[PDB]
């Protein structure tokens, strides 16, 4: 099936990082895996015709919902982190995502309404490239948030209510 | 009383200040840059404004996009007459970007305009649509400002063809 390759590369990029660890006792890893799977589906949907537009809009809503889970948990990890340098960096990257995923919902709706003529091929190309660049930025930010959440867990001190499990998966 | 979006007006103001340095007499690039700067401030005023002015915002964007095209069209003609490769290529680089930004402006103005009438949409989401419009507005005025500057450099080194008049405005 045809698929928007720039979008697909971004989904695979996050998938590669998230796949390094088990989802078992790690909801950041589970949500990041959901996100990569949904974006990937999205690549197909943007590169599919109208009559599937409702799927494009719902897919962005699902990606935004899964990113809110990543943000919410990464904020809890940060609050339990000893190292100020890591805690601040995690808060910097994590806080930003909600804005990127809000922008994903806007641009998916924009792209979806142009799946149906009157609009120009230029507006259509530009709407795709805006969506592509936003998808890349979102996948990057979550990948960075996975990395820093792992880095921050090493620094947990004393007793913490919001703990996470980082178990590497078997290499081939 | 009417509210305004300060960064859009700041960007509009920035281009007006550059375009105001020269006379519109025999320079349709300075004339179009002047109309663009005037329209951008109006568009910014429109964005802050309530519903019932949405059409005004969509039309304003269309006008900015139309005025931008003339600069791209004229700057391409100035570039073809320019002797220096270094200036000719730099002038083609800046003016190439103008149509894609200007296309993205139309998209994001329509997006912003649709949300004016109803509150179904997230307040934060609306802020995101404004920020996107703001950044895009900033980028467009920057490119046009750079295009007007480089067109002046490309008029100096010319052989034997459209002619641009660069007459500086009187000082106080
Ligand atoms: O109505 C259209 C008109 C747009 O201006 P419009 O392009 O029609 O008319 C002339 C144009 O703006 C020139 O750029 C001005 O000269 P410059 O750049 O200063 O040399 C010239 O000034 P002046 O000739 O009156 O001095 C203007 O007459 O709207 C409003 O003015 C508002």
């Amino acid at each position: 099936q045809p698929v928007n390759q720039p979008i697909l590369a971004a989904a695979r990029s996050l998938h590669d990082e998230a796949r390094k660890w088990s989802s078992k006792g790690n909801d950041i890893i589970a949500a990041a895996k959901r996100m990569a799977l949904l974006m990937a589906e999205m690549s197909r949907l943007v590169r599919g015709g109208s009559g599937t537009k409702r799927a494009l809009i719902q897919c962005a809503k699902d990606i935004a919902k899964a990113s809110d889970e990543v943000t919410r948990l990464a904020k809890e990890v940060a609050k339990q982190c000893t190292d100020k340098r890591i805690r601040t960096n995690l808060l910097q990257v994590c806080e930003r995502i909600p804005t990127i995923s809000t922008q994903l919902k806007i641009l998916s709706t924009v792209k979806a309404t142009m799946l149906g003529t009157n609009i120009s091929d230029e507006e259509s190309e530009q709407a795709t490239e805006m969506l592509v660049h936003n998808a890349q930025n979102l996948m990057q930010s979550v990948k960075e948030t996975v990395r820093e959440a792992e880095a921050a867990s090493i620094k947990i001190r004393t007793d913490a209510g919001f703990t996470l499990r980082w178990v590497r998966k078997t290499p081939w």
